[PDB]
């Protein structure tokens, strides 16, 4: 065995430490080059991690929700690794943790799946995962806030039937409240995600119009925020377009 | 009105003459800037090309339908507006003109279209174009063949639901049999269809397989053409890695 293929093995000990210690190994070699990315998953680390997403030691949930982030963050070979292994379905129950750390890592994870390929992004609109996103979207845990706007941002970009899935569970409200969020990031991300919405079907735009999302767009433009601002403004862009009739 | 006004006026005469001719000028003004092409659009232009594309003269429809196509190539603005004209599905009707221009037209500007966004390629799956196009993929004009080859190449590429249609209309058999084809360009359409295809639910790859795709792409290793090596080296890798599952 090489050594990823040993801290792999490690991830199988029945002390909490040892697997805590070989996941987290893990994540830190996956925050590195795509090729350390794929040394895990030939190494048949995914599946193993995915697994590890079922322990009842929080600690490691956290720590093998980390790796497979950073796994996720890679080639889109290595977010199908983490699909065909049912790693979606998983990390979006562990969405619920009360484990706010938890919550934040299968978040983080779901968010970068997102940013792959479309059927990488149908995978956890089939898993029912946006409607759990949106409800995290309210969390007290400002951290897990984020990466919830994020992963809806990045869901929203892909086909028509994962923004209906946005608009389905009443995400746009959600989002065009946020859009006055004192947390900075949380704002550039709800701004980013109707942004996207909003280059959808004509439904989406009447979802956003309802919400009174242009008005609160419209102020954004004076946005001391310029990612903000430019997200605004690609917005409402959008929404003049009036999106996609669905014939 | 400005020069591009002028024409899009003529589109309205009543002599077959002037209208071909402006269809004519506009379609080469469309093939320039994808500022002269945003010049058409907003002078109106593609409403009216597309109602053009209903006249009773071939001829007309032809030269409309190739301005649209080549309005098509430009920005998804561009593609958009068609798209909002209700373009698509007059397209797909003239996809079966005993016109062969016409034909040709039509299935080059849905080509087009499908090379934007994934709700431009929507727009086409629900107009049942995708069924339409596989036929297309036998005319004896070889023309044709590879316009509606390149479409569906193009379809093949967005959603999985675009795949699931040309999964379910019988389109990967008839593709597996175009593979051999001795027209170059239709051979070369055909293999990245397939890699595209290969890109999706694994119940594409199963079609692939099932259509005995495995042992035609094997012998394309050895094509002289480096375009179909790279397509099928392509198709072959997707299908190892099984697709992706629909849970």
């Amino acid at each position: 065995m090489n050594d990823v293929e040993k801290l792999v093995k490690l991830l199988t000990s029945t002390d909490s430490e040892t697997q805590k210690e070989a996941a987290r190994d893990l994540a830190e070699i996956a925050s590195g080059p795509a090729s350390a990315i794929k040394a895990i998953v030939d190494a048949g680390g995914v599946e193993v991690l995915v697994k590890l997403l079922t322990s009842t030691d929080s600690e490691v949930q956290k720590e093998a929700a980390r790796a497979l982030a950073n796994i996720a963050s890679g080639p889109d070979e290595a977010i199908k690794a983490i699909v065909d292994a049912g790693g979606v379905e998983v990390l979006v129950k562990l969405l619920t943790s009360t484990d706010s750390e938890v919550q934040k890592e299968a978040a983080r994870a779901l968010a970068n799946i997102a940013s792959g390929p479309d059927e990488a992004i149908k995978a956890i609109v089939d898993a029912g995962g946006v409607e759990v996103l949106v409800k995290l979207l309210t969390s007290t845990d400002s951290e897990v806030q984020k990466e919830a706007a994020r992963a809806l941002a990045n869901i929203a970009s892909g086909p028509d039937e994962a923004i209906k899935a946005i608009v389905d569970a009443g995400g746009v409200e959600v989002l065009v409240k946020l859009l006055t969020s004192t947390d900075s990031e949380v704002q550039k991300e709800a701004a980013r995600a109707l942004a996207n919405i909003a280059s959808g079907p004509t439904s989406a735009i009447k979802a956003i119009v309802d919400a009174g999302g242009v008005e609160v767009l419209q102020k954004l433009l004076t946005s001391t925020d310029s990612e903000v601002q430019k997200e605004a403004q690609r917005a409402l862009e959008n929404i003049k377009s009036g999106g996609w009739l669905e014939h």
